[PDB]
């Protein structure tokens, strides 16, 4: 696939459409538009589309300094208070239609990385926690594992260091 990342600002019309069709469609009819109070002008989009233009994955991320989705939706899933750093990242909304997995991924890491993230705390599922782990990033777990409603979650690290950026292909000098 090939990556494309969001930030300048409010999304145009035609992608936030589209955006939004497609993570209805993976949030909602798998797991038309799927949005939250997290959706903001600020809020950064890494889109990811096929050959044909279509979108086939997605990423959200948020400053941690700014009101996000683990801290006020899911604080019990942490074992300390919900961090609030220039130096920590939400990863929300991440998903891909393991191969395809890393695109976004890395797309994901290079983009919070640029921005002063050294680290991306968000609530993943135990699934694609193995697949980071699979990956080869440096992922660990910020509390325990849960089951809502049926799915097993967790909230997750990943550290932006030298091990991270080499299993996703990115540049070593991002730290």
């Amino acid at each position: 696939m090939q990556t494309f990342v969001h930030e300048a600002g409010r999304l145009p019309a035609h992608i936030a459409a589209e955006l939004g069709s497609y993570r209805y469609r993976v949030f909602v009819e798998q797991l038309k538009m799927e949005r939250d109070q997290y959706d903001r002008d600020d809020t950064v989009y890494v889109l990811g589309r096929d050959a044909n233009g279509e979108i086939c994955g997605c990423a959200r991320l948020l400053p941690t300094t700014r009101p996000y989705l683990l801290q006020e939706v899911f604080p019990h899933l942490l074992a300390d208070e919900a961090p609030r750093s220039a130096h920590v990242w939400e990863l929300s909304r991440f998903a891909a239609t393991a191969w395809s997995v890393r695109p976004m991924l890395a797309a994901a890491v290079e983009c919070a990385a640029r921005r002063g993230a050294r680290q991306l705390i968000g609530v993943t599922f135990c699934s694609m926690e193995r697949m980071f782990r699979r990956i080869g990033v440096h992922a660990h777990r910020a509390g325990a594992p849960v089951s809502i409603d049926g799915r097993m979650v967790v909230a997750c690290w990943i550290d932006i260091d030298a091990q991270t950026l080499a299993a996703l292909d990115l540049d070593p000098a991002l730290c």
